[PDB]
């Protein structure tokens, strides 16, 4: 349904990118964006994107008022973790995937570490340092 | 038919994640659902989002287009940097961000290795 700047993310990958990732909206809680669109570099025969998917993040903490519900970052990393685990058990494994997986799991471990630190201080879900 | 992922986080999880469909190319699933642990007043999920991955390499025929893992990590990267520059920063975020960026760098290395071996977009080791 979508026809083909500052908003596009500058990615680590530079060559042969499948998609562009773009931040949607304005800065919100914490100074972060809470909507992104992943869109193909390819057109269909009449100029629509082959891929145009939106990701909406939980906007406004859980114990704070008026919060839009959505995805949280650890969910995305858990998906990527499951896919790399699968590729590693399959026919096209690689050292690079492994290194990436280990780093993804440690990123997830640090995100959980943040969750538990905020539980322990009784600030999880509030607009607090 | 749970198909639910065993996550690193074990407490206060906002959402569950599920693999949808069957194993595909390379032995991986290409569709996932992120689903609330919370319901609205009539039992519907507050969050029900689906992520469909590029299934079957870009150069082969008969491929379903979609997202690739670098996109998800690039989004999480941006978000963490924004949080880091903002009011509610943390060491934990900084460590997670550095690990996310290194994961992204290892993913690029695969891409660049497959470009140099000139197998990118094909079903080869
Ligand atoms: N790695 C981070 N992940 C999320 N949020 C972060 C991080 N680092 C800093 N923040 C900021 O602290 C607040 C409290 O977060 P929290 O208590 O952990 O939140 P949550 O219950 O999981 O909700 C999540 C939503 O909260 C809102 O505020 C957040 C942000 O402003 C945001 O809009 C969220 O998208
Ligand atoms: N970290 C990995 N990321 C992706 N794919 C991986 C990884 N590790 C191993 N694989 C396997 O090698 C094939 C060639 O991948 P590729 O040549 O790099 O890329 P692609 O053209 O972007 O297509 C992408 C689609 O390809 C299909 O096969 C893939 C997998 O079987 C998959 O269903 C993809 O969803």
């Amino acid at each position: 349904h979508h026809h083909h700047p500052m908003k596009e993310l500058s990615t680590i990958q530079k060559r042969e990118k499948l998609n562009t990732v773009e931040r949607i909206g304005s800065e919100g809680p914490g100074g972060a964006y809470h909507e992104y669109v992943i869109k193909s570099n390819s057109m269909d025969s009449q100029g629509n994107y082959d891929v145009y998917e939106t990701i909406k993040f939980q906007k406004g903490a859980r114990k704070e008022e008026k919060s839009q519900h959505g995805v949280i970052d650890s969910d995305l990393l858990e998906i990527v973790r499951d896919r790399l685990k699968s590729f590693q058990a399959g026919p096209f494994s690689s050292r690079e995937n492994a290194c990436a997986l280990t780093h993804v799991e440690e990123a997830l471990m640090w995100m959980n570490r943040r969750v538990e630190d905020r539980i322990e201080r009784n600030v999880l879900g509030t607009n607090t340092k």
